[PDB]
């Protein structure tokens, strides 16, 4: 479904996905550390929201555009492209890492909203 439906897996999966990004192109090693706080970030407001029995699929999805628009931020600052596609590459390990398999319409609706908010 999402890895933000658990809040164990999101943070487990973002983690992979941080690890994972660090070795890929596209980012400076400063863009690395502004794209891990906005991580914390998504995980937080995940993990805030199950602790207080608030969640729900439409705050999840709210979040996940949040998540995208400031990655964005980062990826519009290599290229675009090279840093929505390590990102892509990023996230799809770090599925493999944690649930074994890849959600790969997550993948694809990440990269289109990166690149969506980047485009603004
Ligand atoms: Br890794
Ligand atoms: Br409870």
């Amino acid at each position: 479904t999402t890895p933000w439906t658990n809040p164990g897996l999101a943070e487990n999966f973002m983690n992979s996905f941080m690890q994972g990004l660090s070795s890929m192109p596209g980012f400076t090693a400063s863009q690395l550390d502004d794209m891990s706080t906005i991580a914390q970030s998504m995980v937080q407001s995940i993990q805030s929201l199950a602790a207080q029995g608030r969640t729900s699929p439409n705050k999840l999805q709210a979040l996940n555009m949040r998540f995208a628009s400031s990655m964005a931020e980062i990826a519009a600052s290599g290229s675009l492209s090279t840093k929505t596609s390590s990102i892509a590459s990023a996230m799809s390990n770090a599925f493999l890492q944690t649930t074994g398999v890849v959600n790969q319409p997550f993948i694809n609706e990440i990269t289109q909203l990166v690149s969506m908010f980047a485009q603004a």
